[PDB]
């Protein structure tokens, strides 16, 4: 199914640019709507994904890491933990889903960012 990742800080939805399915696509964020490219499903293993197919994906482990859509292999950079005060934190870096440079404007990408409990670290299903 899947549906919205929505940013508290931003009102803005997790998106993938342009609709794209290229692997290595940097995610950011974009006013909300019902297009495929915002319809995200928690799954089982851990994952978030989009299109049936792909999987929110960190790129690395470190700050400033980015996060991507990439066909799913079952990797821990594949699984994120979706903690009751809204963070999502990636499995094999402990790190949070977050928004750029605490930019909440359409275009703002998404990377991994020490869990501060940011309200652009903290996302909601709407």
């Amino acid at each position: 199914d899947g549906g919205q990742i929505k940013g508290v800080g931003s009102g803005r939805c997790l998106d993938v640019p342009d609709a794209s399915t290229s692997d290595g696509t940097q995610l950011q964020l974009w006013d909300c709507h019902s297009g495929t490219n915002q319809q995200w499903a928690a799954t089982d293993a851990g994952e978030l994904r989009v299109y049936g197919d792909k999987c929110l994906d960190a790129a690395g482990t470190s700050n400033g890491s980015k996060v991507q859509i990439y066909s799913c292999w079952g990797g821990d950079n594949q699984k994120w933990r979706l903690n009751s005060d809204g963070s999502v934190v990636g499995v094999q870096s402990g790190l949070c889903l977050d928004a750029v440079g605490n930019g909440t404007a359409n275009g703002t990408l998404i990377q991994l960012y020490t869990c501060s409990n940011g309200s652009n670290q903290r996302w909601t299903r709407t």
